């Protein structure tokens, strides 16, 4: 459950929100591979509610009509193929599994879904899979609304509606099993791994029971026993009775503090600051190492809808966000994830979003393509912040580390900082709002570094700002707090 299941060598999975399957297909022969990333999140590929108001938003795919592999992003021979071309290329393919509830309780009977399945969310009847009133626990919660009203009580926080949605009742083997069947779907077609949507809304017992009935990953791409790769999505901040802890039996845990404190300390926000991230990990009561699936942002907390807050940092602020992905790239704690959205008009009235549900770049309803500028940048209102040099270089400077130590930390008592991975790798801050220039030890061999942030190595040759180690393994490093990306970063294969 643990383990990743990517190729050996890459160290990072892309989260490509809301991206149709050919696209990502084609990404992954194009920019993926090539790039070493480990492999893709997709959105949920099952069949989901169509809903016209507000018009097609993002959050219309969380709510699941039946396992029918049909979506806006394509249906299943378009996803086979995505999954094929993209295992071909080395690129793991991770579903999102939403399998916690249906839709909304409240939702209109009829066929608006994404594949024209029928369904009755109030009489409980979804035919396309099949599921009946028996199989959700109207008569298991225990709260006067049907709904989840108080988190202080974990019994109603997994029986009960999270906001209405029709709560499945996963300790029948019925439901365990017909979840499990579209999970093994996925699994043959050849998936590694799945996100589990809404854990905290489910029994850790529930959980293990489903993994308990799922496939050994496909034979023909990995090796015999390899056991799907299992991220549980569990929002687990200040006091709860339930904790991320209480998952650790079934696969790794979103750690969503690491994207909210990450954010308040690089945002300086109540006296915080980066010199205080030198014991970052456990150290600030995070999860296992081991145990972590970490990120910047999602696709929920980047638009408000999730864990973190305002805190939270996203490409909407590129320049501190280039510098959270790198210091989180850098960093050994947990395996990393990496955001790629899209661009939606952000409408903030009193504080908060109402434009926060705007669905992906479309036409009439219908995705957009993801077009690609001759800079290698996206086009069509893609983000694809996976494609900024500042991250896709963080994602190689992550994968030539891999396995180092970290050491040779320094910090200016401020916002000033810098460490080491092992002999591979050495990154430097400067978030305060003055001038960087000192020499520090980079524990790297001697020689001609170019920095990943500011350039590439090209035929042996640096674009950008170079660095010079001594014989005695210290460097120069210059970084004014006016450069377009206040941070520096060299590794082995940087080197001239
Ligand atoms: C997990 O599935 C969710 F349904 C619940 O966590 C997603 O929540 C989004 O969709 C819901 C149904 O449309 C909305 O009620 C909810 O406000 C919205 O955040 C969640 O984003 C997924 O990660
Ligand atoms: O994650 C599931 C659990 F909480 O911890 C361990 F996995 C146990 O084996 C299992 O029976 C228990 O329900
Ligand atoms: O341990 C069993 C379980 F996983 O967690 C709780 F005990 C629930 O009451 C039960 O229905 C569920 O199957
Ligand atoms: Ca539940
Ligand atoms: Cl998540």
């Amino acid at each position: 459950q643990y383990s990743p299941n990517t190729q050996q060598g890459r160290t990072s999975i892309v989260h490509l929100f809301e991206w149709r399957w050919v696209d990502i297909a084609l990404e992954c022969e194009r920019y993926l591979a090539p790039k070493g990333f480990g492999g893709v999140q997709v959105s949920p590929p099952n069949e989901n509610v169509a809903i016209y108001n507000p018009f097609r938003p993002w959050w219309e795919r969380y709510q699941p009509v039946s396992y029918k592999l049909c979506t806006r992003s394509g249906n299943e021979d378009e996803f086979r193929n995505m999954v094929t071309r993209c295992n071909n290329v080395g690129v793991r393919i991770y579903v999102d599994a939403v399998i916690n509830h249906m839709c909304g309780n409240a939702v209109s009977a009829g066929t608006s879904s994404t594949c024209g399945s029928y369904f009755n969310p109030g009489s409980r009847d979804f035919p396309a899979v099949p599921y009946s009133g028996w199989d959700f626990n109207d008569g298991k919660c225990k709260t006067g609304s049907g709904d989840i009203e108080n988190y202080n009580d974990a019994t109603q926080v997994r029986d009960c509606r999270l906001t209405g949605l029709l709560d499945l009742a996963l300790e029948k083997d019925y439901v365990r099993s017909k979840i499990a069947e579209y999970m093994n779907h996925l699994i043959d077609i050849g998936v590694a791994g799945f996100r589990l949507d809404a854990s905290k809304h489910m029994w850790p017992g529930d959980i293990k029971a489903i993994l308990d009935k799922l496939h050994n990953l496909n034979s023909n791409w990995f090796p015999a026993g390899s056991k799907p790769f299992i991220y549980q999505e569990v929002i687990d901040l200040g006091g709860e009775p339930i904790k991320s802890s209480d998952y650790f039996g079934n696969g790794r845990v979103t750690e969503f503090k690491y994207g909210a404190k990450l954010g308040t300390v690089i945002r300086k926000w109540n006296g915080e600051k980066m010199s205080y991230l030198k014991n970052w990990g456990e150290g600030w009561g995070f999860v296992p190492s081991d145990r972590a699936l970490v990120f910047v942002d999602n696709h929920d907390n980047q638009r408000g809808h999730g864990a973190g807050g305002a805190s939270i940092l996203t490409f909407w602020d590129a320049r501190l966000y280039k510098m959270a992905v790198g210091f989180m790239l850098a960093h050994p704690y947990g395996f990393t994830r990496v955001m790629s959205s899209y661009r939606w008009p952000r409408q903030f009235q009193n504080g908060n979003d109402v434009n926060d549900w705007v669905g992906p770049p479309n036409n009439n309803g219908v995705i957009k393509e993801v077009t690609i500028n001759p800079d290698t940048t996206c086009g069509n209102d893609w983000v694809c912040e996976h494609r900024w040099r500042q991250i896709r270089n963080m994602v190689i400077f992550r994968n030539v580390v891999d396995g180092q130590p970290f050491t040779n930390w320094y910090d200016n008592g401020s916002n000033q900082v810098a460490f080491g991975r092992g002999n591979r790798g050495f990154i430097v801050f400067n978030n305060d709002d003055w001038s960087f220039s000192l020499t520090l030890q980079t524990g790297l061999p001697a020689g001609t570094y170019c920095d990943v942030i500011s350039g590439d190595k090209i035929n042996g040759n640096c674009t950008g700002i170079k660095i010079y180690v001594s014989d005695d393994g210290k460097a120069h490093f210059s970084i004014s707090n006016s450069a377009e990306d206040p941070f520096i970063a060299i590794h082995a294969e940087s080197k001239l």
